């Protein structure tokens, strides 16, 4: 699995990004994002991660918004102008290396519970992590709850507990990030209070 | 992550000839409360190492999970053979049972082993006698910690070696973190941790 | 194995920026009746390809599966946005649909797709314009033939090279064989064979 | 994955084998036995198969009845009467190396219906069978469907179609066996007409 400080090698290709993708992030006018492979994919563990990406021409960090099932472990499938800032895109595959990143990021966490979220069933997607996370619970009572990720990057209660309750992220490294207030509205990102440290 | 406490499962009972030994990688027994749980309910060994209290026809029993069936459905147990004569009638076969997560009486603190061939360049690591079931375990690697992925067969494993002989810490399924120090890298020998998972009322 | 012959099945309809790329690795489209199918029913690809007729409460239309739609349930179907107008109001955004499978006429017969870099020591083949859902596919190795797996990715591989660029066979869902010889290994480009699946009344 | 004429490289272990395991098959007096790795068991694909395993001290052909999660691709865990044919049982673990062979065995391959199968829903299982089974179809009118193996080695109708109607198995080298005139009888093994050829 992928891991801080470590070069991974591999073969960068690009597609059409536009932010949309299996992670379930909205479009963005980024470029600086791309698509990695099933295998490092992880079930949504690598969504949001933030990689340095080094190719023939240049290097550029880019971020994880979508899954490629062909690509093999170790590959990247650029969006079309990320690829162009790292090698010729007329080559079409290239050889990679890259790195998991923890980049400068402005603000807090945010929480965007999904479509159709009440306190009989819900999903909890994390945005503007610095660091990839690792795990997501929510508060019943005087203990707390571990919701699974989906593969589509939602943390999901499916009997409803803890939906609308208190949250916790934890991060790859280890750091955990308590929220208090964060509404049950579906639909609409509320920032937390914390960021993630910078590593 | 179906199992969940303060929930009662309904479904089916069934045995075989248990002994101890099985999916989770836990060691022969003498005890008859053990059981096997079904696939879905397994959830990848998360609920290895976990009490229920399974009702039957003819009575009730806690039991350990120590083994997944892959045949059975959800909310399905498959008994020890001395377990299920405890809560039906072994000539019925099969049973209609109820089931709850339990967090019992447990004497001393959470153990660790490392598996076979465990060095500073790969390792595994069992957890063993933990009151309620563990949802994660990480390992130092210098000021992080690295979460370390739960293999079917109960070790959370260390692919590249990093954290391998370091510092240790457990976070059972309701949100409680136990920190350990000291656990040698040294493999097949149980190695008592400092401190037991909280009873839950 | 879901997704059956002569079965109607409910859920929800939604929509998406189809282009006609996606999870089965086929090729930009401007045809409107394209559509995507939930996780399960996708099953691995096998539905790839795959004509449904799906109806919503404006009327019917014939799609052919061409994506994999990750956060849908059972039944659902994620519509390309021209082909969610045939069938519902877009402002809507997500309305009851009930849908079958169908054998639909087609032109012409099944052809094959070597996947790009495939050589004697790994290859992927693409099955194309096939009227019924792909079950199988098997290269002939001398006096035997040897199962190619499909991948999720909507080709069928042999990860050693064996029976790359030999006789191909493939076997719809309603069990037919078509056999088919001279296809070249050649990467990239659409080699017709010699016939078309039955249309199944 | 695993294919004829190959010689594959791994280790040797043993457990208490009986027979009873992940391909639901019923004890047997049998020593000559064997759970095989995770991977190569591939979903009950390799159930049934026969491997002959040459360890340090002798040579012996297997069936495998099992399945074992912790082993790597490659490796073998033979029954214990097994592993002494082939290594001293106080080394453990030894280098093996094996290959997948079609054996003499008399008889047809069989099937079984597995418990509780009706009209509604049913499960087969094939027993008897010289070479790995790949597919089981069971009759629908003039078509015919496919039943999905589960790991537990039955394949599986989950509404009951085709349910009682004829089967037909291909094995991995590509050859259909079609049989009429099984039952609708859960727990009894019932003969079909022929054998997979001896390749």
């Amino acid at each position: 699995s992928v891991q801080p400080g470590v070069t991974y090698s591999g073969e960068g290709t690009f597609y059409g990004a536009t932010g949309v993708g299996n992670c379930l992030y909205d479009a963005t006018s980024d470029i600086a994002i791309a698509a990695l492979n099933h295998t490092d994919y992880d079930n949504a563990r690598m969504c949001g991660a933030f990689i340095r990406v080094k190719g023939p021409r240049g290097e550029l960090t880019v971020r994880i918004v979508d899954r490629c099932p062909e690509c093999r472990p170790g590959d990247v499938d650029l969006g079309q102008q990320a690829f162009a800032r790292i090698a010729d895109p007329v080559a079409g595959r290239v050889p990679i290396t890259w790195t998991l990143v923890s980049p400068d990021l402005a603000g807090p966490v945010s929480y965007r519970y999904k479509e159709g979220s009440t306190q009989w069933w819900c999903g909890i997607q994390v945005r503007n992590h610095r660091n990839p996370v690792a795990t997501l619970e929510v508060r019943t009572g005087t203990t707390w709850r571990q919701l699974p990720r989906q593969e589509y990057n939602y943390f999901v209660s499916a009997d409803g507990a803890g939906c609308g309750s208190d949250i916790r992220v934890k991060d790859i490294h280890g750091q955990t990030l308590t929220d208090t207030g964060i509404a049950l509205t579906p639909n609409v990102d509320q920032p937390g209070r914390a960021q993630f440290t910078k590593r």
